C-alpha cells in the first residue's frame, strides 16, 4: 500500500555530504576506492575562506566532502558577507560534529520543487529546524532540518552547476574514473529507539512506511511518493547472544547517525571486481565472504534469475542475493569507511519491477540474515 | 666544519607521526600515493581504546597515522591503566592540534641510544618538556620535547616490532607497494623567527649548523654528529614583491610547524613516474613543472653528472637539479598534502660524497630559486 502522503513535491536524492577533518584526503581516497570523478570544488582557490568542499560524482551519485579552514581566515566575515559557498556551514558545528562522531555523513540531501516551502511545511509539521532557507545567486534554494542525531535532511531546489560558488574542475585534474556506480539507492540511520524516530520523520515529510517481504535490529523504511527516496532506520535489539551491531554503532558514534549508504550499480559484478582490485591499495575493504554453503544454496532460491555462471561470479565476489515477491536484489557491504566501526557502504543492483524500475525492487536484503546464519552453521558441518 | 657537539648519541630518523581526524583514510591515501606498505597497527582490534594508529613503511621510511577515538571508550582508564600504545597521546591535545593546524606532523622521531638520558640532557639544556620518558614493556623507551609550534622531537631507544602494543599486519591486508622511496632525508620547520628557534634547538641537542653552498625566506640547517639527522628551519622575509610562502604557511597553519618532509629515493625517476601516474587517481599532485628553458640550461650546469637522456627524463618528470661543491641533488615538490597550503613533500636523490654516502650531499636546492627565476623570465622571452 502506497498512500502517497508526501507533504511537498520530493524529486530525488541529490547528494550526500561528509564532514571531514581533511576533505582533500578523504575525497581522494573515496575517488580511487569507488570510481568517482572530481566534478566541482569550493575552496581557497574559488574564494571560499570558510571551508574546503570537493564534489565527487559517478552517474547521478554526488558525494560532497567538506572540512573547515582556520577560523582566523574568515574572522572579519559575518553571515551576510560570508565567502562560504554553503551558508549552513559553521566552524564550531563541524568541529564538534567530527570530534563527537568521527568521519561520517552530515547531510542527506534530496531535491525538491521548492526548498523554502518544503522547509516551512516540514517545521510546521514537527521538524526541528537546522538552517533556514537561503537563496544562492537567485538560482538555488537550500534549507536543512534535523533528521536524526546530528544528521540533517537537506532540501535543495533549482529554478531551472552543483551550487553557486562551486567551480567545475579542470579536465587535467578530473580523471574519468567509473566502476559502474550510478545513483544512491537508500540512506540508513541508526537510532536508539525506532518508534519515536519513525514518528518524527514520517511526521514532517509525509513519507509512508514501505512494506517488508531475530539478530541485531528492528528496522523500518520510510519512502516518498514514487518511492525513489528511501530512508530506512534501525534500532538495536538488546539481550541478543551476539551484541547488536546497532548498539556498537551508537557507542562508537556517540549516538544516532547515518549507518550505511547503498549505492546502485548498473553492473554490480564489474563494480565489485574494480573495488576489490583496489581494496589493498587505497580503496575499500569488504566484509568477509559467506561460506560456499551460502552459494550451494543460491541455485535453489534464485536459480531462475541468474545463470550458473552468474551464480559462481557472485561467489567469486562475495555478493549476497535476496529476493522479494516482485524482484531480486544483489548486495555486498564494505568494512567501515574510516577509523570507527560506524558508517559503511553497500553496493546493490536490482532486477525486476519494470513499468523504468520501481524503487526498492527486491527489498533491502533482510532475509540474508537468516540465509547466512543457516549457511554458517551448515558450513561448520 | 663539523664540531660534533651532539650532547647525546643520536642514531637516525626513526619515524614521522601525523595527527589526523581519521587515520584510516589518510593512511590509505598516503599508501597509494607514495608506495608505502601497511606494516603495523594499534587500534580497537589490538585492544587500544584510546587511538587508532597505522604505520606505513617504505625501506627505512616509517609514516605513522594517528587519530583519537571517542573519549567515552576509555573514560574509566587512567594513565597507569591506559590501553593507548603511545602513552604521550592525549585526546584533547590531538583534537586541539588538528583543529588549530589541520592535517600535519605532530612528532619528528629520531632513534637515540638512551631516550631517558636524551630527555634529561635535553631539558637540562633548555628543552621544554612535552612527555617524560616512559618504558614500554621493558623493551622500548620513548620521550618527547617541544621542537617548534606544536611539533615535538621524539626520542626512541631500544634495548635490543615497531612499538610494544602494535601488531604486524596480515599479509593479505599488506600489499607490497614500493615506488622506490627508502628513507627520510630531512624534515623542515617553518617559524616566524629563525634566530630564537635556531638557538633553542641547537641549544638542547648540540646539533651544529650545516654549511650552505632573495625570494621568500632565510633558512639554516641543524645536523647531528654524522649529519644523518638534518633539521632545516625557515623564516619569512617580509616586504618581498611576491608574498612569502613561509608567511602564507604560518597564517594557514596558525603558527610554526613542519613545512616539508624530504624523502630519499633510490631511483627518483621511477618514484616520480609511479607517483605521477597516480596523481589524479588518489595520489599526490606535483608543483608546476619548470619551463623548458630551465632544462636547456641544465646541460651547462650538470651535463657532467647526467647524460642527455637522463636530462630529458628530468624534463619529462619536472625534476629540479642543483649542485654543491661535493655532490649533485635531484628534487621535486608535491602540492600540499591536505586541504591547507601547509605541509608538502619533497622527493630527492643525491649523487656523490661516497666514503656509504655522507648526508646532505648536494645541499637542499637553494640555488634552484635563482635558476627558476632566471628560467621563468628567459622563457617569457
Ligand atoms: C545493513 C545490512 C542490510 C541493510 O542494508 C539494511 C537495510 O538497508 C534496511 C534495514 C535492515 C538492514 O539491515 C541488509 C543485510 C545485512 C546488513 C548488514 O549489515 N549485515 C552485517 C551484519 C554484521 C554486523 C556486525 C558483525 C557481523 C555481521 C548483514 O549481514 N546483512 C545481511
Ligand atoms: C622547500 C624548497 C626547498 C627546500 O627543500 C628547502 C630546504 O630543504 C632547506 C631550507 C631552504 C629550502 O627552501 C628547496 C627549493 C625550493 C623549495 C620550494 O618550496 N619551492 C617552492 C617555492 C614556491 C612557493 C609558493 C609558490 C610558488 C613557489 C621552490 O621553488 N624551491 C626551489
Ligand atoms: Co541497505
Ligand atoms: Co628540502
Amino acid at each position: 500500500k502506497n498512500p502517497k502522503s508526501d507533504k511537498f513535491k520530493v524529486k530525488r536524492f541529490h547528494h550526500i555530504e561528509f564532514w571531514c577533518g581533511d576533505a582533500t584526503n578523504v575525497a581522494r581516497r573515496f575517488s580511487w576506492g569507488l570510481g568517482m570523478r572530481f566534478s566541482a570544488k569550493s575552496d581557497l582557490s574559488t574564494g571560499n575562506m570558510v571551508h574546503a568542499s570537493y564534489l565527487l560524482t559517478s552517474g547521478d551519485l554526488r558525494f560532497l566532502f567538506t572540512a573547515p579552514y582556520s577560523p582566523s581566515l574568515s574572522a572579519g566575515e559575518i553571515k551576510p558577507t560570508t565567502t562560504a559557498s554553503i551558508p549552513s556551514f559553521d566552524h564550531g558545528s563541524c568541529r564538534s560534529f567530527f570530534s563527537s562522531h568521527g568521519l561520517g555523513v552530515r547531510a542527506v540531501a534530496i531535491e525538491v520543487e521548492d526548498a523554502e516551502s518544503a522547509f516551512s511545511i516540514s517545521v510546521a509539521n514537527g521538524a526541528i529546524p537546522s538552517s533556514p532557507p537561503i537563496v544562492l545567486n537567485e538560482a538555488v534554494t537550500i534549507a536543512e532540518v534535523k533528521l536524526y542525531g546530528d544528521v540533517v535532511l537537506r532540501y535543495v531546489s533549482y529554478k531551472a552547476e552543483f551550487l553557486p560558488g562551486f567551480e567545475r574542475v579542470e579536465d587535467a585534474s578530473s580523471f574519468p574514473l567509473d566502476y559502474g556506480i550510478r545513483r544512491l539507492d537508500h540512506a540508513v540511520g541508526n537510532v536508539p529507539e525506532l518508534g519515536p524516530a519513525l514518528t518524527y520523520v514520517a511526521g514532517f515529510t509525509g513519507f509512508h512506511q514501505f512494506a517488508e517481504f531475530e539478530s541485531g535490529l528492528n528496522s523500518a523504511v520510510l519512502a516518498s511518493n514514487d518511492e525513489m527516496v528511501l530512508l530506512p532506520i534501525n534500532e538495536p535489539v538488546h539481550g541478543t547472544k551476539r551484541k547488536s551491531q546497532i548498539q556498537t554503532y551508537l557507542e562508537h558514534n556517540e549516538g544516532a547517525g547515518l549507518q550505511h549508504l547503498a549505492l546502485m550499480s548498473e553492473d554490480i559484478f564489474r563494480t565489485l571486481r574494480e573495488m576489490r582490485k583496489r581494496s589493498s591499495i587505497g580503496g575499500f575493504d569488504f566484509m568477509p565472504s559467506p561460506p560456499p554453503t551460502y552459494y550451494q544454496n543460491l541455485k535453489k532460491r534464485v536459480g531462475d534469475v541468474l545463470s550458473d555462471d552468474q551464480i559462481k561470479e557472485c561467489e567469486e565476489l562475495g555478493i549476497l542475493v535476496d529476493r522479494d515477491d516482485q524482484g531480486t536484489l544483489l548486495q555486498i557491504f564494505t568494512k567501515p569507511l574510516g577509523d570507527r566501526p560506524t558508517i559503511f557502504i553497500e553496493i546493490i543492483q536490482r532486477v525486476g519491477c519494470m513499468m523504468y524500475q520501481s524503487g526498492g525492487c527486491g527489498g533491502f536484503g533482510k532475509g540474508n540474515f537468516s540465509e547466512l546464519f543457516k549457511s554458517i552453521e551448515e558450513y561448520e558441518k
